[PDB]
């Protein structure tokens, strides 16, 4: 660390600097390898613009884009040229994270399956593991130094590592000259941008002042409630960050305090609960309670981890989670924003970019009984000499639901007062915390002090707006140093509401009391105007910024205090243009509602929403009301099981005629995994040979030497994998899985066998990812997939030789589609043949009527242990140019129905694992981009019975979510390659 090398972002104790603008960085993450949709990214960029944040956090999974050892590609889907562009028209900057290792539940935590291959420890400096990370780095630390602000782009910060935090026993820690070897690959590729890390909590690693490795900015993370969503009311003793301020000061006192990562959601597992009751855990009061306590430590960088989750499509995640990744976030995997945690974070979010007062506050230690008489609330102030104090108000036990009624004692620049002036109490309801401020400057006025939280505030050309809230039946106060300037007869007016009361001081001090509801109260003094409302009507408030000109003008005048609207009402203010004499508006609409627009810039007299001009009442504050013609259809899918179901056999391995010459064959005799040392005399790893995705198969020849035989077989496929076995075609078994299992130990009798004969045994083993590798020394990501051990022995005991082929998916590290990616295809038959492509070839498919005899319908199902995948075509037609209609794949989960694990494709990419024994995803949503909503899609279900019996889907169907009037930019079909006959496939 030896300052910036820049002057564009720049950096104190207090904050970052932009432009030379100080600026609280609030900030979401979102990972574009999750929605690979390229036309979605400016959707999802302009529901984060929305809550007030002004940049986006990402990783770059590295297993996507460089499958092949060698081999950096990242095009079309892969690309973040589109990603970089949605930014920049967005106005949102980036902090850009590509690992090399990333953990973000995702398969290997980023580590290609090859590194398996690598005997060297992985996040050390073993030359053999750093050697291997230069071509990734050397690649996408050049695409993203493109991408900086230096050269006009939106890339502001960067992160190298993830949580390099701790390391095994006995392994150096923290390795200097790792960390630095990893800061010069950034700095070699061009990276210029400041430099930030992501301590999993406050240990001090690569801080300035470290020496060699160390960051230019300290940056830690934190997740106080956890990832186990069983029970979403409980906040344990305990569980607020009380300390970080203190941290800070030890730590890293010479820069901005930095939480790169902080809760937003949790991961969940298979087994687990359900991201609707993560989503319950982390909640809006969650927010207003734990985000207002980092607002207390004085953080000025601060990311939401997850803002949008999006899916771990074509086998992209770990086997600790899902196909699902919504993580409870505020946006959900559909990109619908009807979560009150989302209107609870702009409330923020819309609060800190109008308050530059608060940069420069100090935090202090948190109280109890001094900013207040009651003991019952902790208050923790930031204060200043003349340029404004913050209190942030909690309950002193911050889990509590009761509600607390109270006064407080404040600094002002008139003296220490208590608060209410005008005589009442302030109430705290449950799992509630308030910021009250004074001397808050809003433009040319000032408000002594408040009570009631600032949502937003504006100087206009006439007249100055600020918006106040509290939470329903809450008293407020606050009061304005003399607004009527010069004048001696000036007098407030009361605009709207007959619950506010006004009172005025000798020196024309202005004290006005409310009591929110839902009835807003609306007071003129001079040309200051104050909308008083509840904390349910400011949800529906938003502050979309005027654009300024050129290839930046996204990003409006300033990022704090921007030019920008008021908007009273709609599901989503996307963005403002003036064009002419009309303001113009986009904006989505799930619900009825008229619009209220607040600051006409001056010289504008015409409206449009959505492109379409319409009128509006005019208020006597000169706000508009308009109302935006708003249908929301019904709307009717295609029913799944009416389809026309093709079938094709996906284990024709287990027949008599199947020829397996093409096979690769296993017979490596040694391995370079350090991790699991071979207990076989060959190799039965898939990353061994190359195949690191979805499901895996072994073939293994034994002549029979006695009549019964007896068969131990070790198998691993992470969490929540199956595994079944035919020797020739007779079915001999499954272990069928659950939640805590990523490796079985099975015993099978082999019976019945001709002596001298040779038999096949085919074991398909699920691979349900690979695994992170989160403590640097334990190289836990080699965990190998396969056959770890096994033992034939005969009636006598001895022990009978195996000879084995395997397959992963066709081509392995030379995958066959360059366009979806290293791991979408596993190495089931149908995958191999790529007929999970569109438009398969239905010669090769059986079709028959559902419910008979021969049916073809996953409706229908097999009678026997085996895999069957089904196609059918899906025309969709849905009115996409005006509604945003999420759609989703819900299987139904019959209670006595036997096990089955499905894996759903959807014109060729994978966009579901479901294991109907472990769940508890029953759900899938697919994009509008992936979806074609005006033209034939291609479904795709593979159906895996694994018990004796068979299996069957109960039900299938298709849902839609409520239809959403959009103003959004179209979202383009992804042009997937169709299926095409594969040469040297088998
Ligand atoms: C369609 O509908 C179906 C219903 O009709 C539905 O099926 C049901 O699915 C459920 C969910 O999958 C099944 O429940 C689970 O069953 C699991 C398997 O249980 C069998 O095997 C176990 C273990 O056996 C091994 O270990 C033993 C040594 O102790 C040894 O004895 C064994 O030989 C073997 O080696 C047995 O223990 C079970 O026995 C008990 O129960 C049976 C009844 O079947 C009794 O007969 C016995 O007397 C005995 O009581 C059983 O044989 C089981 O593992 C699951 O346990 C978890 O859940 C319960 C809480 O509900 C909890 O008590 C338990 O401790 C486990 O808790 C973990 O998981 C929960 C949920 O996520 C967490 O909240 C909790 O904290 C624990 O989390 C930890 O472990 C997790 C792995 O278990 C791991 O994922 C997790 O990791 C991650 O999370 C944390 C955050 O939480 C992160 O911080 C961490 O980083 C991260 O890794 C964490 O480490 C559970 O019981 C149910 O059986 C099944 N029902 C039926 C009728 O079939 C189906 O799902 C549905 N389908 C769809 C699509 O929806
Ligand atoms: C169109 O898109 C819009 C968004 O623009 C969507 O609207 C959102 O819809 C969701 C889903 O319905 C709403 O979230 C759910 O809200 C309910 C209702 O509670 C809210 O509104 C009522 C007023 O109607 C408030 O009184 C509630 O606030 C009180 O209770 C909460 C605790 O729930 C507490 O935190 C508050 O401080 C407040 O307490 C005060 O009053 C109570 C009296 O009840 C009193 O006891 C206390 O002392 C205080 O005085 C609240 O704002 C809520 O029940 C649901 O929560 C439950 O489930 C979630 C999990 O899903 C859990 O997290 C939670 O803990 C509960 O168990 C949801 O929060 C959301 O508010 C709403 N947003 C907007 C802007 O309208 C539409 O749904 C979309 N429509 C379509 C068709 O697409
Ligand atoms: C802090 O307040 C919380 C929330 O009101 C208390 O939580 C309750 O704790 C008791 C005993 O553990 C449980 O029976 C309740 O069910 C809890 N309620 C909820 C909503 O979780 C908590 O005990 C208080 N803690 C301290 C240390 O005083
Ligand atoms: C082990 O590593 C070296 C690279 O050092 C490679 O040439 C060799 O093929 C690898 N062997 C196996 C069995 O993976
Ligand atoms: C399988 O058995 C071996 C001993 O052969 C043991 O080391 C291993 O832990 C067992 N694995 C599982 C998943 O039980
Ligand atoms: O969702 C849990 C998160 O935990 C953080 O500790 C990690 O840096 C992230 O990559 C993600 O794994």
């Amino acid at each position: 660390a030896k300052g910036p090398l820049q002057n564009i972002v720049t950096w104190d104790e207090h904050s970052l600097f932009v432009h030379g603008e100080r600026v609280v960085i609030f900030s979401g993450e979102v990972h574009p390898f999750r929605l690979p949709v390229p036309s979605l990214y400016l959707d999802v960029f302009h529901k984060i613009k929305a809550l007030g944040f002004n940049t986006v956090s990402f990783y770059v999974d590295w297993a996507l884009l460089e499958g092949k050892p060698g081999r950096f590609r990242a095009d079309g889907i892969f690309s973040l040229e589109p990603f970089f562009e949605a930014a920049t028209k967005a106005g949102i900057y980036l902090l850009a994270r590509p690992g090399p290792y990333i953990n973000a539940e995702v398969s290997g935590g980023g580590f290609p399956g090859w590194l398996q291959r690598v005997k060297g420890k992985l996040r050390t400096d073993a030359p053999d593991y750093l050697h291997a990370t230069d071509n990734y780095v050397a690649h996408i630390a050049s695409i993203i130094a493109k991408a900086q602000i230096t050269n006009g782009g939106p890339v502001i910060l960067y992160q190298p590592e993830n949580e390099y935090s701790g390391a095994a026993e006995g392994v150096l820690f923290p390795n200097k000259p790792y960390m630095q070897y990893v800061i010069d690959q950034a700095r070699n590729a061009g990276i210029i941008v400041p430099l930030i890390n992501n301590d999993a909590f406050p240990g001090g690693t690569g801080a300035p002042g470290t020496g060699l490795g160390s960051v230019d900015i300290y940056g830690h993370d934190g997740y106080p409630l956890g990832f186990d969503c069983a029970h979403p009311s409980a906040w344990p003793d305990n569980g607020l960050p009380t300390t970080w301020r203190q941290d800070h000061l030890n730590i890293s006192p010479s820069t901005p305090f930095s939480l790169v990562e902080f809760q937003g959601g949790a991961f969940d597992p298979f087994g687990g609960w359900g991201f609707e009751q993560c989503s319950a855990l982390v909640n809006h009061e969650f927010e207003r309670v734990f985000y207002k306590n980092n607002m207390a430590a004085g953080v000025t960088i601060f990311n939401i981890y997850m803002t949008f989750g999006g899916t771990n499509w074509g086998n992209l995640g770990h086997p600790g989670g899902y196909t699902s990744y919504d993580y409870g976030a505020s946006i959900r995997e559909d990109r619908r924003i009807d979560r009150e945690k989302y209107s609870e974070l702009k409330l923020q979010g819309q609060f800190l970019k109008v308050s530059p007062g608060y940069i420069t506050a100090t935090p202090e230690n948190a109280t109890q009984g001094v900013y207040s008489d009651s003991q019952n609330i902790v208050i923790t102030p930031l204060l200043a000499k003349e340029s404004g104090d913050f209190f942030v108000v909690r309950h002193a036990n911050y889990s509590s639901t009761d509600t607390a009624s109270y006064t407080v004692k404040l600094p002002t620049s008139a003296g220490d007062l208590t608060i209410p002036q005008l005589g009442g109490s302030l109430t705290l309801t449950g799992r509630d915390s308030k910021i009250h401020v004074t001397d808050y400057p809003v433009g040319k006025f000032t408000l002594l002090y408040s009570t009631a939280e600032i949502f937003t505030w504006n100087e206009f050309a006439e007249k100055t707006v600020l918006v106040l809230y509290g939470g329903a039946q809450e008293l407020h106060e606050f009061a304005v140093k003399n607004p009527f300037g010069s004048s001696k007869t000036a007098k407030a007016k009361k605009i709207e509401g007959s619950n506010v009361t006004i009172h005025t001081t000798s020196n024309l001090t202005v004290v006005l009391q409310w009591t929110a509801s839902s009835a807003r109260q609306v007071v003129q003094l001079g040309s200051l105007v104050i909308y008083m409302v509840d904390r349910n009507s400011a949800y529906n408030y938003w502050v979309p910024t005027l654009p300024g000109s050129g290839k930046q003008s996204a990003y409006g005048s300033s990022l704090m205090n921007p030019d920008s609207v008021i908007i009273n009402g709609g599901y989503l203010i996307r963005s403002v243009a003036i064009k002419g004499n009309a303001l113009s508006v986009q904006a989505d609409f799930n619900v009825t509602t008229p619009l209220e627009i607040i600051g006409i810039p001056k010289g504008i007299s015409k409206l449009a929403v959505n492109g379409k001009e319409l009128g509006y009442s005019v208020s006597e504050l000169g706000d508009w009301i308009a109302h935006p013609a708003i249908e929301i259809p019904h709307v009717q899918v295609p029913e799944l099981t009416k389809l026309k179901w093709y079938k094709v056999d996906s284990l024709p391995e287990i027949r008599s005629n199947y020829d397996d010459s093409r096979w690769p064959l296993a017979n490596l005799r040694t391995s370079n995994n350090t991790y699991a040392p071979l207990k076989t005399p060959v190799s039965l790893y898939g990353s061994d040979y190359g195949f690191h995705a979805g499901t895996l198969l072994f073939r293994g020849r034994f002549t029979a030497r006695t009549a019964r035989q007896q068969l131990f077989l070790s198998t691993q496929g992470g969490s929540a994998f199956a595994s079944s076995v035919w020797l020739n075609d007779r079915f001999i078994g499954s272990f069928t899985g659950f939640d805590a299992a990523s490796a079985a130990n099975s015993s099978y009798t082999l019976d019945r066998l001709v002596r001298g004969r040779r038999y096949i045994l085919t074991v398909v083993v699920d691979s349900t990812g690979l695994d992170e590798n989160w403590t640097t020394g334990d190289d836990s990501m080699k965990a190998p997939r396969g056959i770890l051990d096994y033992a034939l022995t005969s009636s006598s005991g001895a022990n009978v030789s195996i000879s084995w082929k395997l397959t992963g998916n066709l081509g392995g590290e030379d995958y066959r589609d360059v366009f979806r990616g290293p791991l979408n295809e596993g190495g089931l038959f149908f995958e191999r043949q790529g007929f999970h492509l569109p438009s398969p070839p239905l010669s090769d498919f059986t079709h028959g009527p559902s419910s008979s005899s021969s049916s073809s319908s996953p409706l229908d199902g097999i009678a026997h242990a085996g895999i069957a995948f089904y196609a059918a075509k899906l025309p969709l037609h849905l009115p996409a140019q005006e509604y945003d209609i999420p759609l989703s794949f819900v299987f139904d989960n019959a209670t006595a129905a036997a096990p089955y694990r499905a894996l759903l494709y959807v014109n060729g990419f994978q966009y579901g694992k479901y294991v109907s024994n472990i769940g508890p995803q029953t759900e899938f949503p697919v994009p509008e981009g992936i979806l074609d909503y005006n033209g034939d899609n291609w479904i795709g279900v593979a159906l895996w019975a694994l018990e004796s019996r068979g299996a069957k889907v109960p039900g299938l169907a298709l849902k839609s979510k409520s239809p959403i009037l959009t103003g959004r930019e179209r979202v383009e079909v992804v042009k997937g390659p169709h299926f095409k006959k594969r040469h040297g496939a088998y």
